């Protein structure tokens, strides 16, 4: 008979935008 | 009785914080 | 039959590049 449902692993985000101006 | 246990996908991550002052 | 698949959690970026000279 049919079996229940198997959460998968935690890919890191974009980098930051450029800092603040001098 | 149940057939067994089905693990899901591994998203990305938010994006990273502005960088250091200029 | 086994059952389905279960996605897992969502790192944030990396910082960003340096900000402008000024």
């Amino acid at each position: 008979p049919p079996g229940p449902p198997g959460p998968g692993p935690r890919p890191p985000g974009p980098p930051g935008p450029p800092g603040p101006p001098g």
